[PDB]
RNA sequence: GGUGUCUUGGAGUGCUGAUCGGACACC
């Protein structure tokens, strides 16, 4: 069902928190 | 809030995108 909602493309977390 | 789609530097330890949350059209 929730396929595109959960699965994400490319985005790096530059150690935010 | 749900369904389809996309989100960002929206969150998020994933060895960096799974899971979650909103918007948009429809309900």
């Amino acid at each position: 069902t929730r396929q595109a909602r959960r699965n994400r493309r490319r985005r790096w977390r530059e150690r935010q928190r």
